[PDB]
RNA sequence: AAGCGCCAGAACU
RNA sequence: GGCACCAUUGCACUCCGGUGCCAGUUGACGAGGUGGGGUUUAUCGAGAUUUCGGCGGAUGACUCCCGGUUGUUCAUCACAACCGCAAGCUUUUACUUAAAUCAUUAAGGUGACUUAGUGGACAAAGGUGAAAGUGUGAUGA
């Protein structure tokens, strides 16, 4: 179902962490108030990353119209988190 | 300101 | 930490697949010490993940040569042990700021770590002064 977090994968593993993080605040902002931005480089979460908004209404926008959408040469695949996040559960 | 300086191994990022 | 390749299309709150090539970082805490030449693995303790491993210095040690001191006062040659602006040996005696580690808490840095402050201590060698003992002979004098 729909979620505060988007869980968006299919993206350029060859950009650092921090980097990205503000290159994809560059891009969500637009949707709603960021709370925090997830990014590993690790095996499991290379190339995935978990953007949290303040309300979901946000979240559903971003997917919409994010959906596909090129991001360092690579187009972006944006699903809801299967589970809610331990910011948004406080 | 001379148990002082440097950094090729190693170790850690 | 960073580029190239290999592999990965995937739900997480102390980092975290692999090799290669770079890059960065750690890599001695104070005390002490220089007549000249040779020789050599260069003094003292503190700490305890590398203060390890490598290279460089270096005031060490010995051994000779040079120059001295002391050997009861001032002089020459021996000899003896010393010393390199100090100087025979023994017996005793104050001065001789340790600094890191430790603990802590700010600053910078992506991070490894770095700078600095604060708290409190704890050395050895050395050296510099008391004092009692004591250490030549010849030659002149
Ligand atoms: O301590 P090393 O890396 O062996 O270096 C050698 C010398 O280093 C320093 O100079 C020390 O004061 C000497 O005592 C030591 O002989
Ligand atoms: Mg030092
Ligand atoms: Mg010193
Ligand atoms: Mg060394
Ligand atoms: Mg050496």
């Amino acid at each position: 179902r729909p979620n505060h977090t988007i869980y968006i994968n299919n993206l350029n593993e060859k950009i650092k962490k921090d980097e990205l993080k503000k290159s994809l605040h560059a891009i969500f902002s637009r949707f709603g108030q960021i709370l925090d931005i997830l990014v590993s480089r690790s095996l499991k979460m290379r190339g995935q990353a978990f953007v949290i908004f303040k309300e979901v209404s946000s979240a559903t926008n971003a997917l919409r119209s994010m959906q596909g959408f090129p991001f360092y040469d690579k187009p972006m695949r944006i699903q809801y988190a299967k589970t809610d996040s331990d910011i948004i559960a406080k």
